[PDB]
């Protein structure tokens, strides 16, 4: 297992403009295309992603590209965030796709705001941080995912993606 699978895992693959959990249009392997609530909008952002008129539908190549270039940025943007790189570099390699997971799902910004979590995370404290993580807006509307993600941080382990 790695980052990639773990990802896919926790969302899925569609090749035409869908409404994610929060009701925003996304495609792919869950790439955000917009806020906005105009489907207009959200087509002409995908277009200029992929570089081509793709009226709302994409190839798997094409998710699988807009893929590898949202984790990377999701790295990238860990190792350039000064709250955020210091637990990362802290933590061991399954326990860096966790926080990786939540940075893709949330952002930069949101998982930086973990605060309390994070200085659990990077003292090793993982039931107590599980505990905390779960106090969460993000726990309470996306339970079965923050479940997967936390048992992850608690665990060092793969188990809550195995059987899946
Ligand atoms: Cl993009
Ligand atoms: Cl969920
Ligand atoms: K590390």
């Amino acid at each position: 297992m790695n980052i990639f699978e773990m990802l896919r895992i926790d969302e899925g693959l569609r090749l035409k403009i869908y409404k994610d959990t929060e009701g925003y249009y996304t495609i792919g392997i869950g790439h955000l295309l917009t806020k906005s609530p105009s489907l207009n909008a959200a087509k002409s952002e995908l277009d200029k992603a992929i570089g081509r008129n793709c009226n709302g539908v994409i190839t798997k190549d094409e998710a699988e590209k807009l893929f590898n270039q949202d984790v990377d940025a999701a790295v990238r943007g860990i190792l350039r965030n000064a709250k955020l790189k210091p637990v990362y570099d802290s933590l061991d390699a399954v326990r860096e796709c966790a926080l990786i997971n939540m940075v893709f799902q949330m952002g930069e910004t949101g998982v930086a705001g973990f605060t309390n979590s994070l200085r659990m995370l990077q003292q090793k404290r993982w039931d107590e941080a599980a505990v905390n993580l779960a106090k969460s807006r993000w726990y309470n509307q996306t339970p079965n995912r923050a479940k997967r993600v936390i048992t992850t941080f608690r665990t060092g382990t793969w188990d809550a993606y195995k059987n899946l």
